[PDB]
């Protein structure tokens, strides 16, 4: 115990210097991950918007083409 009491205290030192910095890093990843899951929904709406817009321009294109089926026929 002449140097065996300054070996159990430096073993509880890096079990608090590691365990904590792991949790501060885990929380960084998990903060960034929720920010990632966030950008994933902004996009799955921004797209779903543009899609239901594209379905309207395809409906107009058929009506402009049906208007053409008569106004361009012999």
């Amino acid at each position: 115990l002449a140097a065996k009491e300054a070996k159990l205290r430096d073993l509880e030192d890096s079990l608090a210097r590691e365990r904590d910095t792991s949790r501060r890093l885990l929380a960084e990843k998990e903060r960034e991950m929720a920010e990632m899951r966030a950008r994933m929904q902004q996009q799955l709406d921004e797209y779903q918007e543009l899609l239901d817009i594209k379905l309207a321009l395809d409906m107009e294109i058929h009506a402009y083409r049906k208007l053409l089926e008569g106004e361009e026929e012999r």
